């Protein structure tokens, strides 16, 4: 049939999760730019797909499913040749599906509400409280793992969510290396992948430069 | 033997989950986990949840956290079939994207409301999370193209849905004007015999005491 199609930008975080998605599956994207800086978002095409307007959204053959953390599941289901990366076990499953809605409640909630008024509603300033809702954030990451990996022994999808958001916000809401001595340990098996950097390392650090930069430039 | 719940009624999540045991003819043993006294800031809380939220799901022995997770392991162990949470890959990523809508969007922005009042002895809601709030209302309002928020069909996502919502909109106004799609969708929920016991009595609830302690705070 036709290759997949992500409606996407490599900066955000959530569209970099579905890419290490991709590349563990050994799946190929069809990257469809949508650049949300000069608006492509609410352009009338794209919100006929997703009303919510947000990216990233998958296009598999005429199929459309939204949001990064369905689009993952998708993929796995579908696609998987295991259930290594989205257990099948319920209970297994239940600590997966809990890490997934930890990162978006919580882990990617904050950075958003840190990130958007710099990007888009133009301020200058990272307030007191900002800084210390994702602090909480970074430490409630550092107490759940417990184990190697965020969601037990094993590299699952809630991994790829939760890197691709805090190698974004890292970089602005310093992550001290001592006060999270399992965070950094995690990180470094992640980076170990051969397509950590290009899926999703570099376009993290560039998300938080660029949104330090957009905040001298708003101020 | 007892399917336990670890919960306070005035808290969303909690809700959410009451409603899909009620929609699957579960009893659940309820144990309070009171917040407002710290609760969950105890050691024998923590241990079931590092993150120190509620609810938390104890089945025999097996525990769950986190309330969509838990709704969906109460349909896969308990359903007699799929009508709250599709088997189906693509109607199953509908689900899935309405509930991480939920977390990610409505109840974050919720949260960032009511948390500040309940716990920082704040006496104000700030302007831009009001904004954050009705722009969540305005999200909600335009997916919900059918009469649920997941498709045709009642799902688990519209009881996280509806337990935030019932909730906020005591405290941040939804002008029912602006939005006649989610005032439809909330009298379809209100029809189904347990959502009083289950969601609407705490959801209210909550909006009143967010509404008092916030007046409390602005005393003293
Ligand atoms: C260059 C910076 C990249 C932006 C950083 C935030 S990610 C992009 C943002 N995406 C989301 O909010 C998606 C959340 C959703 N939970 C998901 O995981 O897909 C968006 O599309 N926002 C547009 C909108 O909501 O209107
Ligand atoms: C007086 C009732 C008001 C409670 C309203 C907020 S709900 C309770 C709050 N729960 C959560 O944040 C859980 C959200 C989570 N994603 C879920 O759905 O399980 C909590 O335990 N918070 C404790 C914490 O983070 O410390």
């Amino acid at each position: 049939m036709s290759n997949l199609v992500l409606y996407t930008l490599h900066l955000s975080p959530p569209c970099r999760a579905v890419e290490l998605t991709a590349k563990a599956l050994g799946l190929e994207l069809e990257q469809k730019t949508i650049n949300l800086l000069t608006g492509d978002h609410l352009k009338p095409e794209f919100v006929k797909l997703n009303p919510q307007h947000t990216i990233p959204v998958l296009d598999d053959n005429g199929t459309i499913i939204t949001e990064s953390h369905a689009i993952m599941i998708y993929l796995v289901t579908k696609y998987g040749k295991d259930d290594s990366l989205y257990p099948k076990d319920p209970v297994k499953q239940a600590r997966v599906n809990s890490a997934l809605h930890f990162e978006s409640g919580v882990l990617f909630a904050r950075m958003r509400f840190i990130f958007e008024r710099i990007l888009f509603f133009g301020k200058s300033d990272i307030p007191e409280d900002r800084v210390e809702y994702v602090q909480k954030s970074y430490e409630l990451l550092e107490d759940t793992l417990v184990d190697d990996f965020v969601a037990g022994p094993t590299m699952t999808i809630a991994d790829f969510s939760c890197i691709s958001t805090i190698s974004s916000i890292m970089g602005v809401v310093p992550l001290e290396q001592s006060k999270h001595p399992r965070i950094y340990a995690w990180i470094d098996r992640l980076k170990q992948l051969p397509y950590y950097e290009e899926a999703n390392g570099g376009g993290g650090t560039d998300l938080g430069k660029f949104v330090l930069a957009k905040k001298e430039e708003n101020a």
